[PDB]
């Protein structure tokens, strides 16, 4: 596996955990809709990672992974969007929001590094 691939792999796994850490915080606020969205988000992160391991162990010939990540970014964005439309203004809520945004960003750059990888 190359440094490129590894970084991209190391970014995917990181997202699998973050979706879990934020899922926790989301449950405490009883933000049921958001918690539900984060789940699909987490489920997409599980498929994306697995798919990348498969490729990076054979050959970094990624293609579907890029497609997935796109769907992962959509959720991370949707998640952020919904949180930005229903949260009050407390500390607890402030954190769950910035983490949501943080994820959105991490999924953006992931998608980038994956695309720059599908073109060789
Ligand atoms: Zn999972």
């Amino acid at each position: 596996m190359t440094k490129q691939e590894k970084t991209a792999l190391n970014m995917a796994r990181f997202i699998r955990s973050q979706t879990l850490t934020l899922l926790e915080k989301l449950n405490e606020l009883d933000a049921d809709e958001q918690a539900d969205i984060c789940e699909s988000l987490h489920d997409h992160a599980d498929e994306l990672y697995r798919s990348c391991l498969a490729s990076f162990k054979k050959n970094g010939q990624i293609d579907e992974q890029a497609d997935i990540c796109e769907s992962l970014h959509d959720h991370a964005d949707e998640l952020y969007r919904s949180c930005l439309a229903r949260f009050g203004g407390s500390k607890q809520e402030k954190t769950a929001l910035n983490m949501a945004r943080f994820i959105r960003s991490q999924t953006l750059t992931l998608l980038e590094k994956l695309n720059e990888l599908a073109k060789g």
